[PDB]
Formats: C-alpha cells, structure tokens, sequence
C-alpha cells in the first residue's frame, strides 16, 4: 500500500467486537482509501472483512470511523442498499467489491496502522 | 478468543519481527501447549519465528519474555544448532519446530 499495515487474528466476530479489538490494538477498523490498499485488505483477510465505515447517522451517507465523508469506494453493482430492516456497516467481500450489512454480522477483524 | 497476530508484511530476520510486536506492544508468538501451536501455524500458513531462542545460554532455549519451556515440539534430532549457529526458532512442518539462524527471514505472528 505504501501508507500502513494491516493486522489480523482472523477471527469473525460482529464490529462492535472489531471496533473494541482495533482500539486494543492501538489501531484502527481497516480503511481502504485507494485501490492498492482495498486489494492490501482484501488479500490479508482471506475472507470477508468489515471495513471502518457506516452510515449509521444519516442514512445513505457513509462515514470513516475516524471522521469524514466517503470518499473512495468499491461498491457491487446496487450496493449499497440498506437491505431488510436496515444495513449500516460495510465489508469487503468477493473481489474485494464493498457490500453494506448487519452490524450485527460476524466478520473478519482486520486492523490498520501507519507503516 | 484468537490471540495470534499476522500482518501483511513480508517475511523477514528475527530483530524485525521483534521490533515489529514492540511496536504493536505484543511478544513474538509463543505456544504454550499443542492448541496454541496448532494456531501459530494456521494464522501464519508460511514458517515463523516463535518468542524463544537459546541466544542468552547454548543449547537451553528459553521464552523471550523469560522462562524455561514447559511445552516444546521439536522435530527429531532438533535443536542441532547447524553450522555457524541457529539461535532462533521456527514452526514449520506439521507444526514441528526447528532452531534456525535469527538472521533468516520468516513470518512475523505477534502475540497480545
Ligand atoms: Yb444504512
Ligand atoms: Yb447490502
Ligand atoms: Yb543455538
Ligand atoms: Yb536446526
């Protein structure tokens, strides 16, 4: 990537868990911020892993974690789509292509920090 | 939970992993039973250095954060401290451990 490092336990566990782990570790949920470090976090994890942005103060808007508006993304076609009673988080599955799920969803925690 | 760390980082010599879990405020990975070793060796995948070395006394290996072992796996024969000298330790094999050179480069498990 060239910026940071990513960490992984490989352990699936829902992103309050993740978000918890990361502050532990001193680090932060992972965030791709360009192309090269999406695929960086897609290759670490293995598997699907949540990344640190939501949208879960005002719907529709994602939001880092760490402040800020969105901007790169890699959204699969009709993501996101706030499915069912609702989808606030975002993980990085298949491709490393971004879906919005469950909060409540266990998935890979992976760890950023600055190279 | 999974208390065994790996990164995206290459492999690399014993000083750097070391330097790597201070960073982290970790300890180079240490099993400490044959379930821990089992875990070192599925997070890594690729052979890694684990947080013991006989660098302080030949041939009497000990935990990096202090202590003789209560739980070892050598591979038969091993340690053999090879040619020069093989101060460090590697999981490799099945989970087998062999004493290596710490200036060789192996993956980084970092333990918390
Ligand atoms: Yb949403
Ligand atoms: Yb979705
Ligand atoms: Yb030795
Ligand atoms: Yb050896």
């Amino acid at each position: 990537s060239g910026k940071k490092f990513f960490v992984t336990n490989h352990e699936r566990m829902p992103f309050s868990k993740v978000k918890a782990l990361c502050s532990e570790l001193r680090g932060t949920v992972a965030i791709p911020r360009n192309a090269e470090e999406n695929k960086a976090i897609q290759e670490v994890a293995k598997t699907s892993a949540f990344l640190g942005i939501t949208d879960e103060v005002t719907e529709g808007q994602f939001m880092y974690v760490t402040g800020g508006r969105l901007t790169y993304s890699n959204w699969k076609k009709d993501e996101p789509n706030d499915h069912g009673s609702g989808e606030d988080c975002v993980t990085i599955v298949d491709n490393g292509l971004w879906n919005d799920i469950s909060c409540q969803a266990s998935h890979t925690a992976v760890c950023e920090f600055p190279a």
